[PDB]
């Protein structure tokens, strides 16, 4: 909408090293950046592209899912949604979800459901409190995916990182449920949360993205991947993600 709804440009009050990790991206485009809560510092490849704004896509179920926790829309002792009975084409979306199932198969009826029943206000004052991007709601509906909301690769980390890391009014118990449902990968040596994001336009995959975060023994590393060209789906993303967190130490 305005001038500035497109990009970030708060300056980092912060340490920050720039990484090469183009290999990695090789014909694909886009940013990288990860924050270490230990070293209290940013690592980031291609610091302009990580400051563009772009639609979160599903990474925005995310913030769904705390506000639908927060307004106790769902809980821990109920989660549970019933199929409407619309005919989805993956199987995985045509049947009852809760918050875990959802999560991990990006049902979006259920994510739809829960921004419903989240009066506007109620938003327009999180995405305030929580400096989500852009802020920009437009017409309110499905509005983030591919619409008027935006934000941008830096924002993604600092954002994701404020909420669970400050005692802010969301509850630790909300806290913890989302992160059980976005757990991935747990071993001995680190568990790893997140969320792909993937947008579509005319049949053609235009924006994709993975942010989430790694508990280690030693650390917590908040991250994500924004991928805008050559193969820019959520789950190319993830595999960009995970080959340069395995690069960086992180995963061992």
């Amino acid at each position: 909408q305005s001038i500035t709804d497109y990009n970030y440009k708060k300056p980092l009050h912060n340490d920050y090293q720039i990484l090469d990790k183009s290999k990695i991206f090789g014909s694909n485009s886009g940013s990288f950046v990860m924050y270490s809560m230990a070293a209290d510092a940013y690592y980031i490849y291609n610091e302009k592209e990580s400051r563009k704004r772009y639609s979160p896509n599903s990474t925005y179920k995310i913030y769904l899912a705390m506000f639908g926790l927060d307004r106790h829309i769902i809980n821990d002792e109920n989660s549970r949604m019933s199929w409407n009975h619309k005919h989805y084409p993956f199987d995985a979306w045509n049947k009852e979800q809760d918050l875990n199932t959802a999560m991990q198969n990006s049902v979006v009826w259920y994510f739809e459901r829960i921004s419903d029943q989240i009066p506007k206000n109620y938003t327009a004052t999180q995405l305030k409190q929580l400096n989500y991007g852009n802020k920009n709601l437009g017409s309110y509906k499905s509005y983030w995916m591919e619409d008027s909301l935006k934000i941008s690769n830096l924002e993604q980390v600092i954002v994701f990182k404020n909420m669970m890391e400050q005692n802010n009014h969301f509850s630790k118990k909300a806290k913890n449920q989302l992160s059980s449902s976005l757990l991935i990968k747990k071993n001995e040596k680190y568990e790893l949360y997140g969320k792909t994001g993937t947008g579509i336009v005319n049949g053609k995959y235009n924006n994709g993205w993975f942010v989430g975060y790694v508990i280690t023994n030693h650390d917590k590393y908040y991250f994500a991947t924004h991928l805008s060209d050559g193969k820019p789906s959520g789950k190319n993303a993830e595999l960009i993600s995970e080959k340069i967190l395995k690069e960086m130490g992180v995963l061992n």
